[PDB]
DNA sequence: GAGAGCGGCGGAGCCAGCAGGGAGCTGGGA
């Protein structure tokens, strides 16, 4: 119905605020908890044939530590992402001149999209995400601990203490939807904290590779 | 010819493989 999915881009917003917050971007604590009656008071009712069109929902926000980081997040018109929406994407990426985003794609891009998106990623960064994907926050699961994204001098001050290598540590896939909620990358580490049975809390160390 | 020696005559569960079905570019004509 319209008031359901008027209900599913107010929950996919907030999970978008969310995201934003764990990845270390800069938003604003009524931002994180807007209400259903806001967002509608916002940006409009009735969203078929109506004010909010899935275009003016696109989101600017920066880095704490840097403010020209500049992430967007997008939502295209069209269920099927393709070639020519994702071109035109990356296009306006290139004039306002930002080099990494989000793409929230109803319910799947096309092969050559997604082959299209690894293509392109040197100069930008595109990360696909599902609009089920999103309609619910995966870190506040009682399954799921803590995750901590570990910086470079944090990685060698670990493996100079326990003498490790980059093999020898437990490996995460970059599929994982924990790592593509943080948006790691090949041969960053995530730091993981959990409550211990026996021992009350224990840190394990994982690899992205 | 006898002795004989060798010649021939059930079930369960991961991979490969093919087949059918859309994006997407390209030559032809509007």
């Amino acid at each position: 119905d319209d008031e359901e999915e008027t209900y599913r881009l107010w929950k996919i917003r907030k999970t978008i605020m969310q995201l934003c917050h764990d990845r270390g971007y800069l938003v604003t604590q009524d931002g994180l908890d807007q209400t259903l009656e806001e967002f509608k008071a916002q940006f409009g009712g009735k969203p078929s044939e109506g004010r909010p069109r899935r275009t003016d929902l696109t989101v600017l926000v920066a880095h704490n530590d840097d403010p020209t980081d500049q992430m967007f997040v997008f939502f295209p018109e069209e269920p099927k992402v393709g070639i020519k929406t994702i071109k035109v994407y990356c296009q306006r990426m290139q004039e306002e001149n930002i080099t990494r985003a989000l793409i929230v794609v109803q319910q799947g891009m096309t092969p050559s999209a997604k082959q299209s998106l690894v293509d392109m990623a040197p100069k930008y960064i595109l990360e696909q995400f599902l609009q089920q994907e999103l309609l619910i926050n995966i870190t506040e699961h009682e399954l799921v601990p803590e995750h901590v994204v570990m910086t470079k001098e944090e990685v060698t001050e670990l493996l100079a203490r326990y003498k490790l290598r980059e093999n020898q540590l437990p490996r995460i896939q970059a599929g994982d939807p924990v790592a593509r909620y943080f948006g790691i990358k090949r041969g960053q580490v995530v730091k993981i904290i959990r409550p211990s049975e026996t021992a009350g809390r224990y840190i394990t160390y994982r690899l992205v590779q």
